[PDB]
């Protein structure tokens, strides 16, 4: 099921949904996988997260051209770390409109990232303010609260059982919560639980650093995050 395309891996998760995986040899951490999503919505393609680098992100676009052959209407990125935003310049060079949490765009320079072109804002209940996410099709964007980072956002795919937790959620057998340098230790557990409650019917939880898992990923993540309080 894992289609190798250069140094990247693509896996179909549902009829109109694929996971993209790219790797970076991070000193002290090994060759770390990061996952994002590709969604076909009718005659256009929507991307969730870049790869780690511009070159890898350009290869995502190449794979899309070969396997889907429809224009990429937009990309949404889920926080201002390199695994999610490292390839912004490649999207811009391709003419693709980009979106991130306003706070991700604010943080991007100090995090070493290029900001997305458009800023999402969120209602008090966590759902994106719809005027800031126009033409998002089946992508349902939710801010669960600060957790992995202050700016982390999540995305459900309407018409599927899939919800994407990004770097907020770890798999149900993960040994730790990973990179906590920017984490909100007080609020992480509640934010993880809020993601689960926003997508109550999602049975396939996609995450940045592990293969897709069941809903046990959400409760295991929250349990690990309980230990940070
Ligand atoms: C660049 C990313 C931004 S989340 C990062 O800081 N990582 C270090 C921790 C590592 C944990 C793991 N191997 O699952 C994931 C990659
Ligand atoms: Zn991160
Ligand atoms: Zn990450």
């Amino acid at each position: 099921g894992d289609q190798r395309f250069g140094d990247l891996v693509f896996r179909q998760l549902a009829p109109n949904v694929w996971q993209h995986t790219s790797y970076l040899d991070m000193p002290g951490f090994g060759a770390v996988a990061s996952n994002g999503l590709i969604v076909r919505d009718g005659g256009r393609v929507l991307v969730v997260d870049t790869a780690w680098t511009d070159d890898q992100t350009a290869q995502i676009l190449n794979w899309i051209k070969q396997e889907i052959n429809l224009p990429v209407a937009l990309a949404v990125v889920t926080h201002a770390h390199q695994d999610k935003m490292g390839g912004m310049d490649a999207l811009h060079a391709a003419g693709i409109a980009t979106y991130a949490n306003a706070l991700s765009n604010q943080l991007a320079p100090q995090e070493g990232m290029v900001a997305a072109q458009h800023s999402l804002t969120f209602a008090a209940n966590g759902w994106v303010e719809p005027a800031t996410a126009p033409n998002f099709g089946p992508l349902k964007v939710f801010y669960p609260g600060p957790g992995h980072t202050s700016d982390n956002i999540t995305v459900g795919i309407d018409g599927t059982d899939i919800a994407f937790g990004g770097c907020l959620i770890k798999d149900s057998k993960a040994k730790s919560l990973g990179n906590l340098g920017d984490a909100d230790t007080e609020h992480y557990a509640a934010s993880a639980r809020a993601f689960g409650a926003a997508f109550p019917k999602a049975s396939m939880i996609v995450m940045s650093h592990s293969a897709p898992d069941s809903r046990a990923a959400i409760t295991h993540t929250a349990r690990m995050a309980d230990k940070l309080r």
